[PDB]
């Protein structure tokens, strides 16, 4: 990995376009005005691409080579860099700071900023806006997951008085649904800050070396089939297939992918006849976890239920199925159609501690940043020693205007936060900043555990 | 990295699944019946988590712990993959057929096979299908950067008669909107397998890396202005950044954002009076390139073009600007808006030499498994010395039906292609099988070039 070469290329050529006698360029990330967001990941991004030494006399000369090629022209700032292989040993003079890691913020607010230590790396601070961007991912991830939290709680709450179990209500199954190898372990420990039930070991990993958990790891799982695990028997034996797997597994919970070939015929006739008696005896600990995959996601829960309820002994005021009988809905499941579920489960009448949902490229991978307007610009810049307050503001687009001046953020009198613009924070009117510095001329000054990051992220539940 | 970890977690407690006597698994990818899609990025994946010696006695123990907390039992094969490191030394005894990277195959055909070489392994073709099924997104890319060549190709050609500089009409910005680092490489190498314009950088790089050109670069960029370079120097001196600007880089093609405070009050006044002389006077090789950043794509886009329209000498029919002037729309562009802009300018008169587009989130984030139905399936396996034909076929979803039995890919005597089931492939009805082992055993077996990618996947025309 070369910072030199991980930055939008047209960045390369910025440090001939600022104002004159520049010597500070201040910058911030925010997601613009999902009304509450998660602030998680940044400690990730500083450790494993920001922390010590990122210059090397090697990546000059690697970067030099490429933009000679890549703009036909020697635009890139070589001298720049030597500066602060030279006088930093390689180290970045910048000073990031943040919101603490699990951070609660409603939208609107200053969650980081960045700006040179030194005003001859003026072009610093927004050569490295690019990688930095790229938390809004974590930060995505984890809220929207916790949205479904809520959506969850709210309803299982509802239908069964407690929330018993909601932790384990949204599993990961995203990791063969995410573009790369480092996009899952970022997005499913994002997922992870919410619940703890996960497929996406890459997760664990990542947790496990740059935050760090009390318990030997963040999060669990639970044996399970899937289509070829079954159609691997042929489509006459699916019986056979059912039958050796529930045995197999017969004293943890399992789940049995149920519609190779017809999801109904299936509950009705297999599981609810043919091998009924092994479904029975099964303990309350270690149920059969039927899982359908296909077709209409709410029309198909509830038509399983239906059928299961009627091969089954079904039991607040709505319908439980046997404890040792339990559905899992991991397909076709994103923020929405979750919402739909239950509250069409809820009409049903049924319980929402039948059912747990998996949720793959809904969950980590149909994400964009535009989702909470996750942007990083310009406020502050000193220029002729002079410091002057900077923002954009498109006139067709009065919701992209950036703030100004130097910001800060802070807990308001009623218990709320309030970012204040143009140093006004310097008058801690409202007490001190809560932005705290991370990251200094290389050093990952601050840093917290995954176990500080969750009790932050808590619902008010 | 250690693959015994990098698989979904389901996937752990399969080989006890399986039906006994089982010897081999054969899988296949296929992207689902965008009716043609582009064949890219499994080399990238092999040579960086499949090949050589992937297993370690350490990496077996590390596992080995994870999966012991993971799932609170001890269900991780340990034996298996033991028997994988004293056997082949860490070697993968898998092997992986696959059609050219690069092919533009139609949807609903075999891409890549994969099966255990050994009997006590038939376990392993399933376990690596998360990390081979992460290939979705640089065929994704590759596939979707692809079909809005074609329509940027269409309009192009009849608005001028002329493809020149087609290769230039889609500018890579998704750096920052994507998820991770790795996939702004992946996905970035992905498009300029069709294009030579980007601001990716990573993607120079994991072309280089993994697959090599001829030239020295896979991609160009030129200077660009950032909001912060124009914003910088003050509200009231915004005319002088764009001088400063446009002067720093007056030899070469420079971009400049025009929209920090009101785009339109920016191509009439400033662009069209007050620095029109630095204008007129550039050449055809180093052009102004315009570049608005919000509101309707559409309508700013003609909007902009009727100001320098009237402010400037304009000339198959279409509309055009001077040789020394240009236009970018680097924002709100995905496939969709991108053929609405080319339509609406065509409605207009204006010709498509005149404009040039920047997508980044649309490009290569906003992108799922599910635009191509990127799947990995068993069609055949083998148990008590037998082979049959496996597959899925739920009854509420037809299109989810997999195939049956070994497969194979054909050149047909129309120059198309077909997919032969059930091993009916070793009749060399329509020639030889397409498919190429590329993998065997840990080693990569034949590779291509980016060039020869790039080769395969050109349009007609
Ligand atoms: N434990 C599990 O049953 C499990 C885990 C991971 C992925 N999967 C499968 O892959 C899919 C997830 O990917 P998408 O949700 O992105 O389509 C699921 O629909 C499911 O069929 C299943
Ligand atoms: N060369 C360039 O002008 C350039 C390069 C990379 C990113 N960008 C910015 O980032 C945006 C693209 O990212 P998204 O389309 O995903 O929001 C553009 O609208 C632009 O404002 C601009």
């Amino acid at each position: 990995f070369n910072i030199l070469l991980a930055t939008d290329s047209y960045k390369v050529t910025h440090y001939k376009q600022y104002p004159p006698n520049t010597s500070k360029v201040y910058s911030y990330f925010e997601c613009r005005e999902y009304e509450e967001t998660v602030f998680y990941g940044l400690q990730y991004i500083l450790n494993k691409y920001l922390k010590g030494k990122v210059v090397t006399k090697e990546k000059i000369q690697e970067a030099k080579d490429v933009y000679k090629e890549h703009f036909q022209d020697d635009v890139f700032n070589e001298k720049g860099w030597n500066y602060i292989l030279e006088k930093y040993d390689g180290h970045l003079p910048i000073e990031i700071k943040a919101v603490p890691e699990g951070f609660v913020i409603p939208r609107g607010n200053v969650l980081f900023t960045v700006e040179n230590t030194d005003p001859e790396c003026y072009w610093l601070t927004n050569w490295i806006e690019t990688i930095l961007v790229q938390s809004w991912y974590p930060i995505t991830v984890a809220t929207n997951s916790r949205e479904q939290k809520k959506i969850l709680a709210k309803y299982l709450l509802e239908t069964s008085g407690n929330l018993d179990g909601l932790e384990y209500k949204l599993h990961d199954f995203g990791y063969r649904g995410v573009s790369s190898q480092e996009t899952a372990g970022i997005g499913a420990s994002a997922h992870l800050v919410n619940f703890k039930g996960t497929d996406t070991v890459a997760g664990l990993a990542l947790i496990k070396k740059y935050y760090g958990t009390k318990d030997p790891v963040p999060g669990y799982s639970v044996p399970a089939a899937e289509h070829s695990t079954i159609t691997a028997w042929g489509k006459d034996h699916e019986k056979d297939a059912f039958e050796h797997i529930v045995t197999q597994f017969s004293s943890v919970p399992v789940s049995v992918v149920s519609d190779s070939y017809d999801i109904y015929n299936a509950c009705e006739k297999i599981w609810g006849e043919d091998l009924r008696h092994l479904i029975v005896s099964r303990s309350t600990q270690a149920p059969l976890i039927i899982r359908p995959d296909s077709g209409n996601p709410l029309d198909t829960v509830l038509k399983v239920l239906e059928i299961l309820g009627k091969k089954f002994p079904v039991t607040k005021g709505y319908k439980l199925l046997p404890p040792y009988l339990r559905v899992i809905q991991g397909d076709g499941v994103d923020i929405n159609t979750l919402q739909e579920i239950v509250e069409g489960m809820k009409q049903k009448m049924w319980s929402i501690e039948n059912i747990a949902f998996g949720s793959g490229g809904g969950l980590l991978q149909k994400l964009t940043r535009d989702l909470l307007n996750c942007s990083f610009k310009c406020s502050y810049v000193v220029t002729n020693g002079l410091g002057i307050n900077v923002f954009k503001d498109p006139v067709a687009d009065p919701n992209k205007r950036s703030k100004k001046g130097r910001l800060s953020l802070h807990r308001t009198p009623a218990g709320n936060f309030v970012t204040l613009e143009e140093g006004k924070g310097d008058l801690e009117e409202y007490g001190q900043d809560l932005l705290h510095t991370v990251f200094k001329n290389g050093k990952v000054t601050k840093s917290y555990s995954f176990d500080e990051i969750r009790k932050n992220a808590q619902l008010n539940i």
